[PDB]
């Protein structure tokens, strides 16, 4: 009786309890940082639990400032929309175009061809192509997206009875080639989520919180630059999770292993199977001039990223210095183009060259507009600008300074003890938790702690962002667990013993290249910079 | 066969040829605010011709503005996403928390329960409720919500037999009692939209455009005050409305005339069984907890507008005189707290008197985010900040000033001419296109040019901006229109012949009420104040 009552009604308690008790915090205390403290726990509480959805938390600064003596109402709303999550929809309005017409497809049925047909073969050039998607485009949509392949693939396998799908007789328990596939695709598209700042939400919030803390500083996580720091550790820990996980289920190194005998049997007799089924599966069509433009605007779209701001010549922007040119021309530009081009060239044949049926309607352009309203997620504008607008509040309130002077104890400790134990609290914050929600919490309490003591703030930032990103354990993580979880009936159990390996390898792999390449890239990051003096000498 | 071509592929032709068109406006000239103009030429064609849509249209400047000399990237983003803009999504949010739970349609049957029985006396309170549901719901919307209520009783009155929906015998001619109820359905959601600021866009857009140029005026668009000035006009013209349609098809002044003996069969048979069919429907169930809450919700938040800085006493907004609170909290708030509070209020059971059975599960709350998200018009933030931008730009660039001095030579006409002038130039501009596109395009130059001439820009922009919204004549000229001669498949030309009324009757009571009483609300329209002859001499 009474003990269902809390499990039914948790949340209406959360939300009742929470703000009447943070309130002696405000009433015994009269500064304004100590009004900008409390309205920091609520969100953070209401954030970690989910009581309420994301989108409408993030709400709450634009009634919570102008009645404080914070901010005023337009200065509020001009944090939220900043050109940067302009580049970040126009960036998802790309890859929706993308989606659409089915290029994705097309990629990955030529390099799984291209990949060897051993099942073990097929396990890593399914992994390899979900990262590089998943490096383009949102996690849980690639997920999506690469899912039906192998689910055809493993039903046609049972039909021909190589392998089964499924244990021998509450949903049936899965087995363990099709928790390796599946969870394999998983955790390919979270480690490939952060190799570029569009591929995920985190890598957005935490650059645009340390550009916004930091205008003066000399170090920049300009577009290429970030991608340089981040794609080779991308590249070996998602190799290491590979071997990690056909250890773990495939019987790798254990020839004598039954499972071992269950992978020699799919390589005998199982492979002309599934190559039938997946050169059917690719009967498209030849390529169409949809596609081809598609993909000229996107290719066109990066060389444009990486042209903006080179060592080596000026490129543009420094030729058009009349006003600060951003990488949100580029997107918006392909954007409009997108809309602007035709998809068929077949109403040349009026002017000349009269072969064929002339089309009898207006020819459509690339993109739909229905489909784009339909499918992008509104809500991360408020979500992204409800962490911009808490972290430059909690700036100008001077309760940042506080926070500051609170942590100063931690000078002791050696730099590397620091960098694991912040890398080690990021992965165990995010495990329950949303993401973006971690990131927006915990960013800034870094940046000022890095502030008080001497130390580089990239030095500290960069690890945690990345560290963020890091969920494997539980289905609540991140959504695409949740998918996945909710594709193959997995239990919670099986899925918290598997992800011991990724945990591991993910923070040896980033404490051993933020300590030895980082460097590389960044010269000046075990100094301490004269920016960063004159920051600190002012606060 | 090359007639046709014209006819399929048009809106091609025109994307393609009209900015090579436009080029020699920037080679010829030099200046800057030469590029502006050939900017404003381009978009105010792809505007009014609709060759893209609105929403891809209005993304331009992001990418036009810092290729120019005009503004840099971040500035161009703070443009868009104002706080108004924050204002009227949150107000388009709480109407579709009215709309779920279905309050509307018990208001609405209450309503013509209390007016009378005869057709004239249910056309005359379908009209006002819908003028109503205008005031603070869209066009459109309200129309889509209204319309099955009069159909579902012409279906009863054709099975009746008393009269006939469609001429006996290509879709079916509608008869003329049909054409009444739809076309003053439509007629009044239009009316009703110029009550209220959040009634429709427009209104928005040209508040919007007044105060970001003059922001020492003394005169004030603020809530209530916009209220004032517009409600009588807006009775007085629905009123008109009303009686031009009987007169037109169901001959109120002529007994002789058939129209008017199927009238007296409508009032001797049949009113009964309408009654009874709307009895039918009224039977919704009692009236719940939640309609309750959220009609409290929304008295409240209207209230909130009223008191902000009234006259009469301080109110809110000068007790909190620290930062400028500027009428955003209200509206955010309500869509907070209606995500904050419960549905049912049967958990109590728990604590005490058990009574009934114990909820199975979580309680919904007023409103999901699920249906907030997939019904909001998320296009219309980027129309309103391309019009804001656009405005903002013209006036950086200097073509504000060279406009101002083209104009110059209407100064020998009197003030009358010149408002009559202005106001048949909106109506037959915003007959052929959208009304948000014809505002952004007329209004800036309408404020130039009463800083060049000795005139206050409220006397012109006011009747200007009210007049934008007067379309009848087209299915083009508003989604309104097209809904209604969707649905009963009303000929365009009869709809013309119907419209001829309106437009008469709201540009002459928009004249005489503007000369009339906008001096009685705001007295300093006739003389030039002291601070537009300050913006004049600097400008
Ligand atoms: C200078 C000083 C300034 C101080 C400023 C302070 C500002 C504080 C602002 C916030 C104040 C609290 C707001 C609470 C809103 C209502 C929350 C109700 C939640 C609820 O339904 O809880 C149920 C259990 O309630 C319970 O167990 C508790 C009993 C709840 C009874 C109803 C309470 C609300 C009644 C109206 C209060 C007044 C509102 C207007 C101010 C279970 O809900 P669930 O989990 O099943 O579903 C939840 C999703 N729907
Ligand atoms: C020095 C500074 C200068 C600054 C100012 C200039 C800046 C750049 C301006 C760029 C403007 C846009 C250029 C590309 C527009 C392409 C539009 C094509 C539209 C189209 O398909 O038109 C069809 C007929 O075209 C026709 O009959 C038109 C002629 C033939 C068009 C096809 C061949 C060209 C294809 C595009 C080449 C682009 C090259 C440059 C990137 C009918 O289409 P529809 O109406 O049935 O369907 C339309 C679905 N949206
Ligand atoms: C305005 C400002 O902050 N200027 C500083 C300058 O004082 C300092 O010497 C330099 C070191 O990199 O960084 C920059
Ligand atoms: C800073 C500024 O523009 N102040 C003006 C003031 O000079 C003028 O007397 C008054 C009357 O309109 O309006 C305000």
């Amino acid at each position: 009786k009474c003990s269902n009552f809390f499990a039914n009604h948790w949340k209406g308690l959360v939300v009742f309890l929470v703000p009447l008790l943070c309130l002696p915090v405000m009433l015994l205390n009269e500064g304004a940082e100590f009004r900008c403290m409390y309205l920091l726990l609520v969100m953070a509480i209401f954030w970690v639990t989910e009581a309420l959805p994301l989108y409408v938390t993030s709400m709450i600064p634009i009634v919570a400032f102008p009645i404080m003596g914070i901010m005023s109402s337009d200065q509020t709303c001009r944090l939220y929309f900043k050109d940067t999550l302009v580049m970040f929809m126009g960036g998802i309005m790309v890859a929706l175009a993308v989606e659409y017409c089915n290029l994705h497809k097309r990629l990955a049925l030529r390099v799984i061809q291209i990949v060897g047909c051993s099942p073990r073969r097929l396990h890593f050039g399914l992994i390899m192509v979900t990262m590089f998607l998943s490096m383009w485009i949102s996690n849980a949509a690639c997920t999506a997206m690469m899912c039906p392949i192998i689910q055809a693939v493993l039903e046609e396998l049972q039909a021909q009875g190589v392998c089964k799908i499924n244990h021998e007789p509450e949903p049936p328990y899965p087995t363990k080639i099709t928790l390796c596939y599946y969870l394999g695709i998983a955790y390919a598209s979270s480690l490939g989520g952060c190799g570029t700042i569009i591929g995920t939400a985190t890598n957005l919030t935490f650059k645009g919180i340390y550009e916004a803390r930091f205008k003066n500083s000399t170090e920049q996580m300009d577009f290429p630059t970030f991608m340089f720091y981040s794609v080779p550790s991308m590249l070996v820990y998602t190799l290491l999770t590979f071997v990690f996980l056909q250890w773990h289920f495939m019987g790798l190194w254990r020839p004598k292993s039954k499972e071992a005998q269950e992978v020699q049997r799919g390589r005998e007799g199982a492979d002309v199977a599934k190559k039938v089924i997946d050169q059917r599966y690719k009967d498209l069509g030849p390529m169409s001039i949809h596609e081809i433009q598609v993909m000229i605007l996107f290719i066109f779209m990066v060389v444009m990223y990486f042209t903006r701001k080179p060592g080596i010549f000026l490129g543009w922007a420094d030729l058009l210095n009349s006003k600060d040119i951003r990488n949100s021309m580029p997107t918006i530009f392909v954007v409009v183009m997108c809309f602007m081009l035709p998809a068929n060239y077949a109403f040349l044949r009026y002017c000349t060259r009269r072969g064929g049926p002339v089309p009898t309607g207006p020819t459509p352009s690339l993109i739909t507009w229905k489909f784009i309203q339909t499918k992008v997620p509104w809500g991360l504008v408020f979500l992204l600008g409800g962490g911009f607008a808490l972290a430059e509040g909690s700036k100008q309130s001077g309760m940042a300074k506080l926070i500051g002077n609170a942590l100063i104890g931690l000078k002791v400790l050696p730099n590397s003890v620091l960098l694991l134990v912040v890398i080690l609290v990021a992965v165990f914050l995010t495990a329950f938790s949303s993401n973006v929600a971690i990131a927006n919490i915990i960013i800034p309490v870094l940046a000022e702690m890095s502030l008080a003591i001497e130390i580089h703030p990239l030095y500290l930032i960069l690890p945690a962002g990345l560290a963020c990103s890091m969920a494997f354990h539980l289905p609540v993580s991140t959504p695409p667990n949740a998918l996945v979880a909710g594709y193959a009936n997995i239990r919670t159990k099986d899925m918290a013993i598997a992800g011991i390996g990724p945990t591991i390898i993910t923070i040896i792999t980033l404490f051993v290249f933020c300590q030895t390449w980082g460097l590389v890239v960044y010269p000046n990051l075990n100094s301490f910079p004269e920016w960063a003096q004159i920051y600190a000498a002012a606060a």
